[PDB]
């Protein structure tokens, strides 16, 4: 419990909504996407403006509260809710200003991808982000951020030009290439370690309809499909994006009844460019195996962003183990095929992603984001509903990771699970981590922002 | 020019951004979706909160300025921008709160539909709205609001539980079925006539994946297709929505190149319900003619919302003529088909829509929205780029409306064009218009809010 004078000064200065443990909406407001994370904050501060974040940050500093920051709540490590502290909740700060003439967007730190993509696509514009519309822009960008447009236009952070950020001392800074560039380097891949970003400014690109295809392959054909994918993507043009999701076949009308609920490869591909060139490019990779339940469409980019994933049935409980690879050996391929065959939940996916492209043409040290040179990402994304089944699904993710871990290097900070705080050094590597620690010593010396993949100062 | 003490009082109490005619942003901020409307306001006030709106409304009243209110800026009459007045611009108020347990959404009056649907679909919830993601929620709901979910769940206003509204005198009111119910009746169909809605509260429904189909028919088979559409829809279950859009075929790879740029019927259909039943219901309506470029998919609802329209081009200039039909005779069908063959712009649509269903089962006098018992809507929506071609496109819409005038009645206020201020009485009918005038006499007696399909007080 808190100082009255400190709390009263906070309440007068705070324009947003405060949510106490006794309030009706406390239980829904403290839930985040990873439902296995059950925590009880002392206070949830729903900010509506940059002055609100300044007041909440100062309040937390003086009062000694543990600080959780929440954008869209999608932390796979559960960092956006704390026990006994304050949640600086940005979900009500989701305004977007788009300039069609300048090809610029200014978005508040609480935006969801779908709101952002709606605003830019009102002008046939877009900039890279993740593939699920209700992910938060805040956490996604600060870790790097990749999706459909990334092989063509880079990570989200490769299109970011400045941020407004509230630092631990309550001061509001602007960071960019011309102002506080040490800070600007660190927020592009260093997470929420350095303060609360209340505004992101992006460069946008013209993105009209995209030819898109999704289809399913029998695991019978697993070896030939994954090897075709790995070989083709090594030399594919930047305009082609092709991703593999190993999962149980959803009970959908386009799929034969005898495939429902059985392990399959779900392959999703799109061409960022001319749709007629796209139709020719996709037809030539869709028949690596016999395609079942093939869906082909020419979609507005916003509808591509909203498509993922097939089945659309939001899971309650999640556990992820992820890593990068430099190559995908035959030994690795048979390992992922064997564990795909043991998937138990219809909501679990073993994701095989290929980045590279424009992501890999940015020099390594240009941003805080690591592993630009590793084009492969594997993600064992277990998801389920029943809390008494946690061990079964968590064990699938862990045993698959361990069987693969020798082939893996690094790790995407935004795919880390609640027990992977120790993976931070191996994620960034030694030189980036050390540079990150020096920025942290300058801007967050007391480590006030430690619910993240944390970088201790000095 | 403005009295400097009133202006300083406004600027102190206003926590948003003011955009003056001398500012660099002025020309982009005063543009609205309908590019034929070129107006220069004295001031654009970008509000960030309900108190911002209160200050702007009170500043406009005291200064005698003409008030334009802007949500998403999609007014087909150009009402969201004014010459010499103030634009009360809500585009930055786009925050949404969703309660999964209570199945409820609270959205600010500046929201765009895509932002709304992203927030609700994070919980697999939805409530009816329009078919294009970057339409503003504010104007659409105040005029009624229909789209994919409407035959099943009604108009947007049929799911509205309450509003927070800033009236002409500067007061903030709540309106619901138990609090100011005369105002709550009028805002549900009466447009912006009664004040600035800063928050809408909605009931939500669970909407998982939906089977969807879009395809194209030659006008050669046009009489067979339209007759099958009007016959089938008279007795179709609520779960089926089927819409026809007569247009030039977009140059998409799913269509044979010899159809590109020639008039066709674009037919879009969905089943709000089980996708397997949806696949059977859709297949039963897809073959009244030979379907070309057939796209079939099982989509998350948010992706269905983001799909329209094929080609994903934003036109700069628009002109619309719309009315309702109680029946669609064979003679009207021939008139529609002949007029469609004359379409010149690739962005023009002659839309044939069928509402009915849940829309028609709400008692006529339960809301201010008129014509619930007319199932058909036709919208001659001309759209183009070149400002030297205005006359030809505008004349296409007017001549088609005049050729159909024997079959048309009423009119949707949200489809009115800039020259249709006179149609307000015919749209609502005498009895509804008179009662609307009595509510207006009470809440906006000076007709402060007149940039809308206007209802004079008394
Ligand atoms: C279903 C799903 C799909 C995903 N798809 C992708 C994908 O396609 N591509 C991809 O790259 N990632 C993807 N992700 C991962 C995503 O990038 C991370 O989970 C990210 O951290 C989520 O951001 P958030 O704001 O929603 O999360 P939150 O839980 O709100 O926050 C995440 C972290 O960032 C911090 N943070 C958030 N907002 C701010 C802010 N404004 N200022 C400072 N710190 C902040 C929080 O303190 C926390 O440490 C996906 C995740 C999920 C669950
Ligand atoms: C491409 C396109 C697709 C469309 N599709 C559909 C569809 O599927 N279904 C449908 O029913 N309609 C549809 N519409 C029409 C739409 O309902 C109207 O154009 C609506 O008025 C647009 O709302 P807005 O806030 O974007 O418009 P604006 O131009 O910002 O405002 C329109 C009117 O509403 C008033 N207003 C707006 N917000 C508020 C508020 N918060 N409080 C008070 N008054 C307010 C304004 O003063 C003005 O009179 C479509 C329009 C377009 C251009």
């Amino acid at each position: 419990q808190l100082d009255p004078a400190t709390l009263a000064a906070f309440s007068a200065a705070f324009r947003g909504e405060l949510i106490w443990p006794s309030d009706a909406d406390y239980d829904e407001a403290r839930r985040i996407w990873n439902g296995t994370i059950d925590r009880r904050p002392a206070l949830i501060a729903r900010c509506t403006s940059t002055p609100d974040v300044v007041a909440a940050v100062s309040f937390a500093r003086k009062s000694g509260l543990l600080v959780a920051v929440r954008g869209g709540g999608h932390s796979m490590a559960g960092h956006s809710v704390c026990d006994g502290g304050i949640v600086i909740d940005l979900s009500l700060m989701n305004s977007i200003k788009v300039s069609r003439r300048l090809r610029r967007a200014r978005a508040q730190g609480g935006c969801l991808l779908g709101a952002f993509d709606t605003a830019t696509q009102a002008h046939m514009l877009a900039t890279p982000a993740g593939v699920v519309s209700h992910t938060g822009l805040g956490g996604l960008v600060l870790g790097g951020g990749f999706g459909w447009l990334s092989r063509k236009y880079g990570l989200s952070i490769d299109n970011l030009t400045s941020v407004e950020i509230v630092t631990a001392d309550g001061g509001v800074l602007t960071a960019s290439d011309t102002e506080n560039p040490d800070l600007f380097w660190a927020v592009r891949g260093g997470g929420g370690n350095f303060g609360v970003v209340t505004a992101f400014e992006f460069d946008l690109h013209r993105v009209g309809p995209v030819r898109f295809a999704s289809t399913y392959y029998s695991l019978d054909e697993g070896p030939q499909v994954i090897r075709a994918w790995r070989d083709h993507m090594a030399t594919a043009p930047d305009e082609l994006t092709w991703a593999l999701y190993l999962r149980l076949a959803p009970p959908l009308p386009e799929l034969p009844a005898d495939m429902h609920g059985k392990p399959v490869i779900c392959a999703m591909s799109c061409w960022i460019g001319d749709p007629h060139e796209g139709e020719r490019q996709l037809e030539s990779i869709l028949h690596a195996g016999k395609p079942h339940g093939l869906t082909k469409a020419t979609l507005p980019y916003r509808a591509l962003q909203a498509y993922s994933f097939p089945g659309a049935v939001v899971p309650d409980r999640i556990y992820t183990k992820s890593g990068y690879l430099n190559e995908l050996s035959d030994e690795a391929t048979d390992t992922v095929l064997e564990h795909a065959a043991d998937i138990a939940s219809p909501f679990t996916q073993l994701e095989l992603l290929y980045l590279g492209g424009a992501v890999a043409r940015v020099p390594d040290d240009a941003t805080a984001y690591p592993n630009r040179q590793s084009p492969f990402v594997t993600n064992l994304a277990a998801a389920w509903m029943d809390p008494t089944e946690d061990a079964r699904h968590t064990a699938w993710a862990r045993e698959g990771y361990r069987a693969l871990a020798g082939h893996l290097s690094g790790g995407y900070v935004n795919f880390m699970n609640p027990g992977e705080a120790d993976r931070t050094r191996e994620a960034y590597g030694a030189a980036k981590f050390e540079r990150l620690q020096g920025v942290k010593a300058k801007y967050d010396p007391t480590n006030l922002f430690r619910l993240n993949q944390n970088i201790p100062p000095s």
